[PDB]
């Protein structure tokens, strides 16, 4: 009844990565993953620790526990692959048993406070009667590619995660008919080293 990964039992994720495609890849195909998840209790998190990160007026991550429900909630701690003018990308992935059509806002936030947002719709499609919701690699918002070519250029990784403690991204899944959340997810950020790739620690919320 704990999760054992990032979803609810209404929806959860198949997939997600940021990456980015260099421009040779048109020959010879590369792919580079900033982050990455691919889909035993989960470690949980106390979500009040983790209200400083995140805006504390609407859509903030309070009001959103407030109104719950609170096993959709996620903290995803990523640590981000940033060695590597090509195509940035983000795909994610998600599937169901409902038929919905759902609505995916991601909030990025600096000291936390908001600095963009994404707002997508995708219905879904049925496929072994299961449902899948596919947003597949939606290019990505030019102030996150601009950030990471901003951020790759720091000298110290420990300046890198100076930065990136006061950066955050909320992401939220509601239901678009019925207004009601389905997954919400937030995510800390460090850099690994050059000779790790992505990884990735993902926990319950819990109040
Ligand atoms: C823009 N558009 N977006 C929407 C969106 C983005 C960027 C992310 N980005 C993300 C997630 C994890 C690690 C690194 C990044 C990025 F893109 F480099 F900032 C996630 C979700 C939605």
């Amino acid at each position: 009844w704990q999760a054992r990964g990032l979803g609810t039992a209404r929806l959860q994720l198949v997939e997600f990565s940021a990456f980015v495609e260099p421009p040779d890849a048109v020959d010879s195909y590369q792919r580079h993953l900033f982050v990455h998840i691919s889909q035993p209790p989960l470690e949980s998190v106390d979500v009040r620790q983790i209200y400083d990160k995140f805006p504390e007026k609407k859509g903030g991550l309070r009001e959103l526990y407030d109104r719950g429900p609170p096993h959709a909630f996620f903290l995803v701690k990523f640590w981000a692959d940033l060695n590597w003018g090509g195509f940035y990308g983000v795909s994610s992935q998600y599937e169901s048993l409902e038929h919905m059509t759902l609505t995916c806002s991601s909030k990025v936030c600096s000291f936390g406070k908001q600095v963009v947002e994404k707002v997508e719709t995708e219905r879904a499609q049925l496929e072994d009667g299961r449902f899948v919701y596919r947003l597949l690699r939606s290019p990505m918002c030019e102030y996150l590619v601009n950030f990471l070519h901003k951020l790759r250029q720091l000298p110290e990784r420990y300046m890198m995660n100076s930065v990136l403690e006061n950066f955050t991204i909320l992401q939220v899944v509601t239901n678009r008919d019925t207004q009601e959340l389905l997954l919400c997810t937030a995510y800390v950020f460090e850099v690994s080293t050059s000779e790790r790739g992505a990884q990735h620690h993902i926990y319950r919320l819990v109040r």
